[PDB]
C-alpha cells in the first residue's frame, strides 16, 4: 500500500448532483466535471466500484433535514464499496489498495457529505469503513451499510437476545430483509414475525422468519400473539405499540414514535461491519438485492424513481460506477 502517484487522482469527476431541493425527477443531473473532494487527515479517498440509494437520500434531496444539511450543491448517496487510492496522515486502518465498504455520514441527518457515493471518487472517514469481506462483490457489498447497521442497532436498543421474539414491520425492504437476518443468526431470536404484502411472504420465510403475515389480508396487531421486541420499519407506532408484550420493547426509524416506542436514526460505523464480517463470510447473514439492481450509472433517476416506489425489495445499486 505505497501512496498512489499524486498525478493519478483527477481532481475533477463525473457525478450526480443537485442544485436546489425538490423531487429526484425534477432537481437530479449528471455533471460530467464535479470536482473530487480534498480528503482530511481522518479521512480516504476511495475509487467508488459500486453505490446503494437509500430513502434518505431523495427525503434529504426534497429537503426534509435542511436545517441541519450541507451546502448544495450536493452529490447524494451514503452506502459505497471500493478500493483507496488516497489516505490521511492521522489514519491507521487502511492502506492504498484496500477494498473497502460503509455508509459514508457518521450522523445521517446532521452534516452529511457534500461529496456523496455517486461520483467516481468520495472520501470517506476511517472511522465509518471496512474492510470488504473477499466473497462478496462490491454490488453485494455496497448494498450492505445503512441498511445492515440500522437493523443491528435498532435490535440493540430494543435489547434482544436469545430466546426472545420479535416482530418487524416491513420485512422486504432495504433494511427490513436485515433485521430478519440479525434476529435470527445474530441475536438468536426465537421467534421471529414480519409483515409484508401477498407476494412477499416467501422471501421472509427464506430469511429467517418463522411467521410471514400479509398485511394486505390481516392487521398484525389485532393477533393474540404478543412479542418482546416490536421494530417498526414502515412507520406505524401506533399499531406497534398494541403488538408489544408488557415490559418488552418497540423501536421505529419512521417517526414520530408514540411511546412507549422509540424514534432513532442510527450511527454509522465502521467497526459494526467488522463485527458482522464472520456471519457476511459464511453466509449466515445474505445481502438481498432487488431484482432490477445493478442500475447502470447512467440510469440513477430511474433507480431513484424505482425506489421512491415503496416497493423495493432488499437493495437497489448503482454499477458500474
Ligand atoms: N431512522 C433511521 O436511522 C433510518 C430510517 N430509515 C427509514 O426507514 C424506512 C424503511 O427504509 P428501507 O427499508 O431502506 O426502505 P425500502 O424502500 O427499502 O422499503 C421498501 C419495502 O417497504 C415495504 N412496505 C411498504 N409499506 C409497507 C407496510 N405498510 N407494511 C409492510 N411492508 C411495507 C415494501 O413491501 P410491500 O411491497 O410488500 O409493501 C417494500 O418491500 C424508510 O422510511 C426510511 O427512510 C431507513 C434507514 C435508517
Ligand atoms: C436515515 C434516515 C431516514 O431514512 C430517515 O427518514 C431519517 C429518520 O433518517
Amino acid at each position: 500500500g505505497a501512496a498512489a502517484p499524486s498525478e493519478s487522482i483527477p481532481s475533477v469527476n463525473k457525478a450526480w448532483v443537485y442544485s436546489e431541493y425538490g423531487k429526484t425527477s425534477d432537481v437530479l443531473k449528471f455533471d460530467p466535471s464535479v470536482a473530487v473532494p480534498e480528503i482530511k487527515e481522518d479521512q480516504v479517498l476511495i475509487k467508488v466500484v459500486a453505490a446503494s440509494l437509500n430513502p434518505v437520500d431523495f427525503k434529504r434531496a426534497l429537503g426534509y433535514f435542511k436545517d441541519t444539511d450541507s451546502p448544495l450543491p450536493t452529490i447524494p448517496g451514503y452506502d459505497v464499496a471500493g478500493v483507496v487510492v488516497k489516505v490521511g496522515s492521522q489514519v491507521t486502518k487502511f492502506k492504498v489498495g484496500d477494498e473497502v465498504y460503509g455508509d459514508l455520514n457518521e450522523t445521517a441527518l446532521v452534516n452529511p457529505t457534500r461529496f456523496g457515493s455517486l461520483a467516481e471518487y468520495t472520501a470517506a472517514d476511517e472511522r465509518v469503513l471496512a474492510h470488504k469481506p473477499k466473497n462478496l462483490s462490491f454490488i453485494e457489498a455496497a448494498s450492505l451499510p445503512l441498511a445492515i447497521e440500522t437493523a443491528h442497532e435498532g435490535l440493540e436498543r430494543a435489547e434482544l437476545s436469545a430466546g426472545k421474539s420479535v416482530l418487524v414491520l416491513g420485512g422486504a425492504g432495504g433494511v427490513g430483509t436485515h433485521i430478519i437476518q440479525l434476529a435470527k443468526h445474530v441475536f438468536g431470536a426465537s421467534k421471529v414475525a414480519a409483515t409484508a404484502s401477498t407476494k412477499k411472504l416467501d422471501l421472509l420465510r427464506t430469511l429467517g422468519a418463522d411467521l410471514a403475515i400479509d398485511y394486505t389480508k390481516e392487521n398484525f396487531e389485532d393477533l393474540p400473539e404478543k412479542f418482546d421486541v416490536v421494530y417498526d420499519a414502515v412507520g406505524e407506532t401506533d399499531k406497534a405499540v398494541k403488538a408489544v408484550k408488557e415490559g418488552g420493547k418497540v423501536v421505529t426509524i419512521v417517526g414520530p414514535a408514540t411511546p412507549p416506542a422509540i424514534l432513532f436514526v442510527l450511527t454509522s460505523k465502521g467497526s459494526v461491519l467488522e463485527k458482522l464480517k464472520p456471519y457476511l463470510e459464511s453466509g449466515k447473514v445474505k445481502p438481498v438485492l432487488d431484482p432490477t439492481s445493478p442500475y447502470p450509472f447512467t440510469k440513477v433517476v430511474e433507480a431513484f424513481g424505482y425506489l421512491e416506489s415503496s416497493r423495493a425489495t432488499g437493495k437497489v445499486v448503482v454499477y458500474p460506477i
